[PDB]
């Protein structure tokens, strides 16, 4: 050996991932209804998926989509 870089490391932890597609959340958004990490889109589509805007984590009714920590209109 005698080359270097002797040691295994752990990649981005789960805590830094969404509970939907498990993909880096370019724009972490925390929902008020309950509070969870979801991709700017993940949370966007979700609300759509269901008949109406009903948060997946906690059955909500019209969860303030703007409330999210996204000043870019979402
Ligand atoms: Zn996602
Ligand atoms: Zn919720």
């Amino acid at each position: 050996g005698s080359s270097g870089s002797s040691g295994e490391d752990d990649p981005i932890p789960d805590e830094l991932l969404c509970l939907i597609c498990k993909d880096i959340m370019t724009d972490a958004v925390v929902i008020p209804c309950c509070g969870n990490s979801y991709c700017d889109e993940c949370i966007r589509t979700a609300l759509l998926e269901s008949d109406e805007h009903t948060c997946p984590t906690c059955h909500q009714n019209d969860v303030s989509p703007d409330a999210l920590s996204g000043p870019s209109s979402g």
